[PDB]
């Protein structure tokens, strides 16, 4: 019941705001956004190419940190560094992740993910401590100017063994 006819007509009558805030620096405005965006995440964290900044997700390995640098155009979409850094103090086994990466059109009141798209990131096995990796993550499809958002989530450990949970 929200739907009312609400009219923006100009009319000619002195209205004074709030004393609205200040600027902000552009690459710190997208640091916010990821921030923000990366709470309302469920589904791993969100990595955007215009805030580069690194987060934390806590994975079936362990915790580890994500971030983006040294992005460029590739032939078909885009290549990028994706480095995963030990948020703990022990090696990271070898693991795969899914990363979406698309656009966003929306606010952060309301955003539609468009035009997203997945891969996956295969990571050696870390046996060096602190653990710190880097891979290069080839996007397909899009284009580094027209690069909105990069998701990292589903990270699962590759082909090692367990270690029987004898509790009987």
């Amino acid at each position: 019941m929200v739907q009312q006819s609400e009219v923006r007509q100009m009319k000619h009558s002195v209205s004074t705001l709030n004393q609205e805030m200040t600027q902000l620096n552009q690459e710190t405005v997208k640091i916010t956004q990821q921030n923000r965006l990366n709470a309302k995440s469920s589904s791993g964290v969100y990595l955007l190419p215009g805030a580069k900044t690194p987060a934390r997700l806590e994975s079936q390995i362990g915790t580890l940190r994500m971030s983006l640098v040294n992005i460029t155009p590739d032939a078909d979409g885009t290549t990028l560094t994706l480095r995963i850094q030990g948020e703990s103090n022990d090696p990271l086994p070898a693991f795969s992740g899914t990363v979406e990466y698309g656009q966003i059109q929306g606010t952060i009141d309301n955003f539609q993910e468009i035009n997203v798209q997945n891969q996956l990131i295969n990571a050696p096995a870390s046996v060096l401590a602190p653990s710190d990796v880097d891979i290069p993550l080839q996007l397909k499809g899009i284009s580094v100017d027209q690069l909105g958002f990069v998701r990292i989530h589903d990270i699962q450990p590759v082909m090692q063994l367990e270690h029987h949970h004898h509790h009987h």
